[PDB]
């Protein structure tokens, strides 16, 4: 019912930022007890958030807030499997994609793990008929590379996790000679890709799509099997090109057999699906089923500190509780990823599809319009390289607050004798210094104690109080990779339940498609039949007239591939 | 004096007022204002008449351009004035690409002899060197380079390196070879960098503007010890070669005199990839031919930007259409959405260009400043962005989009019997998202479509969100340089208006130094079992975490990955 923004809760966080405003992170980073205050730890996964803009009152005012907001009412409700996606009138049970194989969880009345489990059991299977080699080819090699088209949550995920376990050692081993390549964008140019140095006769090609009619993924779906066609014959589709997606009447219409079709379900987002078989499918060929389940077990570990660890103790809670605070009280419209880690290098497009998709929502869950702005503006990349790239503006421009991740264990560590500290030792030195310095600042006088010429002190001059958080993990294996997975979805969703809006939808992307729609018939209508252009603003005639006066050098409606 | 403060600032604050009078999708029926607010140059066509602006506006922002002197700051770059003032610096990027005959002067020489000097010599090395004739050790030639740098030693190679990877020209003449990046301090970032590489067919070449940057040298001094291992102490002058402005240092390190490449202290990093930081490793890729048709394509700009009038000026808008949009409109943040895989690695090379560039706090006076400066920067690839974070530029936080489009595709593909080809496919997308984004949806429409009313509110797109669109003729060598150029000047344009130094990088700093107090604290822990001691207590206990772990190689023991 009512706005948030309208509670009292509400009102007195607002009182509070002139509070917090008098304090600087200077002072307030020399109080032990504060600081041992804001932190909260599970199992391998440290969390310090002393450098907030903030008080231990201003995380227990945080707190009456999550109350007045109902956010572990919201939380069960999610996890009991109700259908809280309320404007699709679905249930949000990403979590039973990792739950225990003796767990309830039921959607629609009916419990959906003996389900979940009947396609990881299925995956696994196939997974080990496919590494052995007795999955064969039709020149009868057995097939070592993996191209998955997918987009959007078909893909992002996937790709992070892959990433992260590319360089863990035990993980590297197992996917010894074997490559996974994504196959996204529409643009030919990443189909020449995904397909460069790869055999037909050697290549599996795996179609992710939750709906197998997303416009993109169809069509390089049907691109890259005219491919194995062009190589390897008509009846190569069956043994070359198998499929995840909810909807298996399409799976069969596209020329896929049944049985290599792995389900899953609407109540699984796509930005949260890479616990599906959307990323266990094709990790599982590449990695095989062992590491996968350790990567499920590992978010299935956080689920469960998510659903009932208190608030005080609760990560995923505190995340978000503290992104609001930064957001929607101190009025900071965007935040930065900063994982030291190059594994971690795709982690920061995938928060940005997790975090933006689900939170970029103008209204409540009700329709009432916001009178405030929901969903920050996400973005990173990997430390140190961040550090040399936009850290000037984090320092000196534009306050924006900061997750940094550290891993303790190297994946591939390195030392040089004669070396002052390890490689993984210098990368993390940056890591536990760029908080501080973004805590402390230096001030005028710190300048000028040091003999800075009066004229530079200006430009040298670092304001500080500037916040962050830190995140310190054990070591980054496959279990530790989905505890960093399962730790993001729900912060998303505790920031989209304390704002009242539904993370678990988007309508927004409904407008883009149809106009795309209405311009590719014009296009047709150009290329194939001769048509002017026809019914676009004088902006838009005039650039598909530039685009159109370029002929194609093909010879009429005739194949060509790269 | 102030920019903030001048009577053409308060003009364009009330003028917001006006432009929140009107909506774009009545602004976007006037064929006169679509018309007048679009600029051309060769195959390069802006339109931005999707901006939330008239004519007037644009008028406007020429009266703060005057107001500003930009006219002035961009004649004194070009001149070679050492308007960096904080480090007392020239600004001659563009002195990279001018022709053997240009004068550019700094401290009353010529620069241009040198600049041809370096690229001649660049050229004479990458016949030898991609003739087979300069061999390693064991006198094999060498097929594959791996750059080792960060930042602006980095982001720039690493953006038109993917950008022609696929240019059917640039990859003719890279076949066979591998061009690879070393950025990370990472140990991670090693081993993928020299996964599946032979030292004796590998060529090293270290590249920093320093030569003194902690991570690169770390990196350098560990890839010479791939190299000594395999090859012996003598294989570095056969498989290492530098780029930097310090050859003292090149020289300590140990590499041959005669294989270091200058350059110079007034080439910005985020500005030095026509230097030879891009164009000796991707002349050993691409041949020297291809790097001189993209430095042509840089050169071409720099003329367009230094002599054409404003109003057909593409930096010169584009620049004041992104201070009015932050400054004026309020946006924190810009989006680069290329419609284009090859472009995949232009938004990271932008993040640098622009956020290193204006996110200062104080004017080039050090008068601090009462507004905030340069934005947020971030992107994906089209469509690939579509399907993350759209969502929210539609309708969450407004977010003006640069779209970048071209109308030659690097690599056609066609299936017989397809409504579009992938290319076109690709492409309406990009003249669609442009139009949904100005246009909105409103209720009404939705309720003449039988939206059910309760769904109506979460369907609604509210338009009026503003973005340019560039549509390219093609992207090969030539036009890769334009669009670098375009967005080096762009960028100085904003940081002119708004009265900044946008080639100082002071806010870096302070992490460097609280990292080598990090450094120095690992090594007394780790090699002389010292306390941790002088951090707060935040940063006493992580330090603790951390070193609690012992590394599992003996004492001063040399190990490298995999
Ligand atoms: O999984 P698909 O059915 O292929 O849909 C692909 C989808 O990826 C994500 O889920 C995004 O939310 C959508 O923008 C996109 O449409
Ligand atoms: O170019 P280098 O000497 O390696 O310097 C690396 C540099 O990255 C960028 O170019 C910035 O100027 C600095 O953040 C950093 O110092």
């Amino acid at each position: 019912p009512a706005l948030i923004s309208d509670t009292d809760q509400w009102k007195a966080l607002q009182a509070h930022v002139g509070a917090i405003h008098k304090t600087h992170l200077r002072d307030l980073m020399t109080d032990a007890d504060r600081c041992k205050a804001m932190t909260a730890e599970f199992e391998g996964v440290f969390l310090d958030y002393s450098r907030q803009q903030a008080t231990t009152e201003t995380v227990d005012k945080l707190f009456k807030l999550a109350e007045a907001a109902k956010l572990k009412e919201k939380i069960d409700k999610m996890f009991k499997g109700e259908k809280i996606n309320t404007t699709e009138n679905r249930s949000v049970l990403h979590v039973a994609l990792r739950a225990p194989r003796d767990a309830v969880i039921n959607s629609d009345g009916v419990n959906v793990v003996p389900e979940v489990w009947a396609v990881k059991d299925k995956i696994k299977q196939f997974s080990e008929t496919f590494r052995s080699g007795s999955w064969v080819g039709a020149t009868g090699k057995p097939l070592t590379n993996v191209v998955s088209v997918g987009i959007g949550g078909s893909f992002l995920g996937p790709l992070f996790v892959h990433t992260a376990l590319q360089t863990d050692p035990e993980a590297a081993e197992s996917a010894k000679g074997r490559q996974l390549r994504f196959l996204a964008n529409v643009d030919p140019v990443d189909v020449a890709r995904s397909i460069k140095d790869l055999d037909p006769a050697t290549t599996l090609v795996v179609v992710v799509s939750k709906t197998f009619t997303t416009a993109e993924t169809m069509l390089n779906a049907r691109t890259i099997k005219e491919w194995i066609v062009s190589s390897l014959g008509p009846q190569a589709v069956s043994k070359h090109m198998i499929a995840v997606s909810t909807n298996l009447k399409l799976v069969k219409e596209f020329g896929i057999d049944p049985n290599n079709a792995f389900a899953f379900w609407d109540w699984v987002g796509g930005r949260y699906s890479v616990c599906s078989a959307v990323g266990v499918l094709p990790l599982s060929l590449q990695y095989g089923f062992p590491i996968v389940q350790k990567f499920l077990e590992g978010a299935s570990s956080i689920d469960n500190h998510f659903h009932t660890s208190s608030f005080e103790k609760n990560i995923p809670v505190l995340l978000g509780l503290l992104s609001v605070w930064n957001v929607s009280f101190l009025g900071y419209p965007a935040r930065a990823i900063l994982p030291y880690s190059q594994a971690l290098e795709k982690l920061a497009p995938h928060i940005q599809q997790l975090s933006m998709e689900s939170n970029g929502k103008g209204v409540s869950i009700d329709g009432v319009r916001l009178p405030y702005e929901a969903g920050e503006i996400d973005f990173g990349e990997p430390g140190t390289n961040g550090q040399h790239s936009f850290y000037q503006l984090i320092h000196q421009g534009r306050v924006i607050p900061c997750d940094f991740i550290g891993v303790i264990k190297s994946q591939q560590p390195v030392y040089l004798k004669g070396e002052t500290v390890s490689n993984h030792d210098e990368l993390m030195s940056n890591f536990f210094a760029q908080p501080d310095a973004l805590a402390y600042g230096k001030t005028p006088e710190q300048l000028h104690s040091e003999k800075v010429p009066e004229n530079l002190i200006s430009h040298k001059t670092f304001q500080g109080n500037r916040p962050s958080l830190s995140f310190l993990l054990s070591s980054l294996s496959a279990y530790e990779i989905g505890q960093l997975l399962s730790i993001y979805e729900h912060r998303i969703a505790v920031q989209g339940f304390i704002w009242g809006i539904n993370s678990f939808d988007q309508w927004g992307v409904e407008l883009g498609k149809s106009l795309a729609s209405t311009v590719r018939k014009q296009l047709h209508a150009s290329r194939m039949e001769g048509k002017p252009v026809e019914g676009f603003n004088p902006s838009s005639a005039s650039l598909l007239t530039r685009f159109l006066a370029v002929k194609p050098s093909t010879p009429y409606d005739t194949t060509v591939l790269p």
